[PDB]
DNA sequence: CAAGGCACATGACAACGGTGTTCAGTGCCGCGTTGCCCGATAC
DNA sequence: GTATCGGGCAACGCGGCACTGAACACCGTTGTCATGTGCCTTG
């Protein structure tokens, strides 16, 4: 995730923790594991560099129901929704035609002006479940 | 809007307010709407009778860009989604079987052993638009 | 460390963890410690209780050279200097009456109504050095 | 007023302003004097000149409350321990044998390999009290 | 019907855990500059 | 042989834009203390 703005060592060294991580992980999630690897880029930099990634559309952003926002690196570029588990904290990458045309089709029933489908599952995985 | 907590003046007025407005409306907007009224349910009473219903059913709970959980009070007690306009705050019940099939497709590629789907539209109205 | 406000298991965290420790540390380090230890307590927390702390003098506080100021509750209320060692980032308490002296008639050769007089020694202990 | 690095016209503008003032002054305020002087010296190129004054040891360096840097050009070579108003934000220069003495005594007792002792006053003048 | 018996209730505070804004302070990549450095010069 | 002269010069200056460290501010949610309101047997 080639950051938009000059390169700097803070900037370059976060896009490579997004690269590593496959999993959804909060700011504070993230700055911690930089704090370990002893990058030392600030918690205020880490939430900079996130947004404008996410911003570019580099790393996907997904909302909990506790209301803290998680950033991810996803492999595919064309859009697609995602089925989490929150035991392991990572996501599934799958993309609906059917869903997507269903809601067009509602749109169109409505006749609203703009359609902007927020289609995403929480499921937990056997793993998981098991103990 | 039957509430499991012991009956009382509050818990009534509260539901009333619920009742009253369709749109997905915030905790602290309620308890204005019955402070405009008279009623003055305390911000306290306001924030746990809203949650008490959630966790009975009688009200659904949404997530506001700004993070402010909002309720509104659904007529219908049978599995929906909600199309719902941000600018006009105007929230539209909508069902799809094919979401419906999608979301369990997912969940059974997968073999999650429990899965929730949660589903929204968000669009402008044509009124709106309209000038 | 007693907070002159309302007790909540928050302020005793920040408290407890400040007890536990014998050496000066920052937020941030202090934070990251009850991170891992489980209490929850959120950065702003650790901040306000830290600063209420210190105010009442339960804490002793000491500025680095970095500029970062450091927190760690002293093994008695009494006034006292102390000599701190940078690898071991734990410091021992000595107090000298005549530096004290010192300080008051040169300060009432300089004319001030009233003055306040800080000394501090940053080094190294002999097994430190060793490595 | 000698600059380590290769002398040229914005190093010799910058060490003219510090001789100028008798008193401890912002890095930021130095560049502001330079700019009314109409010098027009960079500020990056204020900091970078002023660190190198103060490796020196030509203009000495103090810590403030609110952790910025200050620089004060000293008449005396030897070493000493400013007194700085509060107020007047100026510093009379005083050395002390015994608070050097007891320093080195504590740490010898300590153990210490090696220890810096710096001594800081804060007080209001009786002209500065007088309203 | 009313006093008791008891509970659940309320509300006003008192708190908080996220994410966002000020800073002095410092990366950076272009510029410039200066005493040196040499090659002449025609005498 | 000296000496002043033009010009190049490469290892260094400079400045402006740009971006970063902690400490601090905001805002929807509560956790903790007290008391008025509601009902049920017992009289
Ligand atoms: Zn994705
Ligand atoms: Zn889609
Ligand atoms: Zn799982
Ligand atoms: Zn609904
Ligand atoms: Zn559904
Ligand atoms: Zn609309
Ligand atoms: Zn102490
Ligand atoms: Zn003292
Ligand atoms: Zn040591
Ligand atoms: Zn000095
Ligand atoms: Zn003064
Ligand atoms: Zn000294």
């Amino acid at each position: 995730p080639p950051v938009k703005g000059r390169a700097t060592r803070q900037r370059a060294a976060v896009s490579a923790a997004l690269q590593e991580v496959e999993e959804f992980r909060s700011a504070q999630e993230l700055h911690d594991m930089l704090k370990h690897k002893g990058d030392a880029v600030g918690l205020t930099t880490v939430y900079r560099t996130l947004q404008s990634l996410a911003d570019a559309g580099e790393v996907d952003v997904l909302r909990t129901a506790e209301g803290e926002s998680v950033y991810r690196r996803c492999s595919t570029g064309d859009h697609h929704h995602h089925l989490v588990c929150r035991a392991c904290g990572k996501a599934v990458e799958v993309e609906g035609p059917a869903v997507e045309k269903w809601a067009e089709a509602i749109a169109a029933e409505h006749g609203y002006v703009n359609v902007a489908h927020t289609v995403e599952i929480f499921g937990t995985c056997a793993d998981c479940a098991g103990a």
